[PDB]
C-alpha cells in the first residue's frame, strides 16, 4: 500500500536519495514510473529508514508522479520547502 514518508531538509546536506525513470526515460520498459534508485548513507533518507531502493514514488508534496518526466520529478524534489512529503509504494 501507499506509505507517507516526510523527510526534513538539513543545512549542507541533501535528502539522501536519487531517482530513476519517468516518461521518456523509463527505468523499466513500458513503465514510466519514478523510482528511488539509490539511498545514500548518513542522510535523512537513510536515518529515517523507510525509503527503499526500488520504491515507486507516487507523489511529492501531494503532486502526482505518475506519467511525468524525469525533469518534472527532479523539479518537485528540489522544492526548498521542508519537510518534503513523499508517498511511495514499496516493492
Amino acid at each position: 500500500g501507499p506509505e507517507t514518508i516526510s523527510l526534513h531538509r538539513q543545512h549542507g546536506r541533501g535528502l539522501g536519495f536519487t531517482i530513476a525513470g519517468g516518461q521518456g526515460s523509463p527505468h523499466i520498459a513500458g513503465d514510466d514510473g519514478i523510482f528511488i534508485s539509490k539511498i545514500i548513507p548518513d542522510s535523512a533518507a537513510k536515518e529515517d529508514g523507510r525509503l527503499a531502493v526500488g520504491d515507486r514514488v507516487l507523489s511529492v508534496q501531494g503532486e502526482s508522479c505518475e506519467k511525468i518526466t524525469h525533469e518534472r520529478a527532479v523539479e518537485m524534489l528540489r522544492n526548498p520547502a521542508s519537510p518534503i512529503v513523499l508517498v511511495v509504494e514499496h516493492n
